[PDB]
């Protein structure tokens, strides 16, 4: 079953107001469906609901940012975006990484400071951290697009054009 036509995965400490909004509205704009998450959560496993909202999502976009690493709910997330984006089929899940103001290389080699989060991650969460590195590490190896210093509405609008090509392609 699908619902919407991409699932917005983003680091609201960084992008849920700015960057992320902005670009959620241009993906409205161009009829395409898509989720992103507003409301108040609490707990320590993700939100069910977010993990139903991706196998529902016949994509994902991931905002990618400095602290994207530091929240386990993101990093839980991606892993079930990439564990979707291999396994399904009929319809496929494509993923679309956005790299907001970091280096590519360090969300794939989980280096800089976008790799100092897992020296915060203890024992507790062993069993994670090679799940994570490894959908970290798959995500970055789409073909996306780094994002510098540069005029973000033309960033999104070439972004989200792509996107609109590459999605009404797949149906
Ligand atoms: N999947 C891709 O489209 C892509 C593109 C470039 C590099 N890479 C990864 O980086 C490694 C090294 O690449 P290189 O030797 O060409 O030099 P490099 O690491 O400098 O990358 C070349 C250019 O591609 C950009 N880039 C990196 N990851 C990207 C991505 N996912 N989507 C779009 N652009 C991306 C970089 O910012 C840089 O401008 C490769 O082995 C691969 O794992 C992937």
């Amino acid at each position: 079953t699908i619902t919407y036509d991409v699932f917005l995965s983003f680091r609201g400490e960084d992008t849920r107001f700015n960057f992320t909004d902005h670009l959620y509205s241009a993906l409205g704009r161009r009829g395409i469906r898509t989720f992103r998450d507003d409301k108040l959560r609490r707990g320590e496993a993700i939100a069910p609901e977010l993990l139903k909202a991706i196998e529902e999502s016949r994509s994902s976009v991931i905002v990618f940012s400095e602290n994207y690493a530091r929240s386990r709910w993101c990093l839980d997330a991606l892993v079930k975006i990439m564990e979707c984006h291999k396994d399904k089929k009929d319809p496929g899940h494509a993923v679309f990484p956005i790299f907001y103001h970091v280096d590519p290389s360090h969300v794939r080699k989980q280096e800089g400071s976008f790799g100092e989060a897992f020296a915060g991650y203890g024992e507790n969460l062993k069993d994670k951290i090679p799940r994570w590195r490894t959908a970290l590490t798959e995500a970055a190896n789409l073909s996306g697009w780094p994002l510098q210093d540069g005029y973000e509405s033309n960033q999104i609008k070439e972004i989200t054009d792509s996107i609109f090509r590459r999605l009404k392609c797949k149906r």
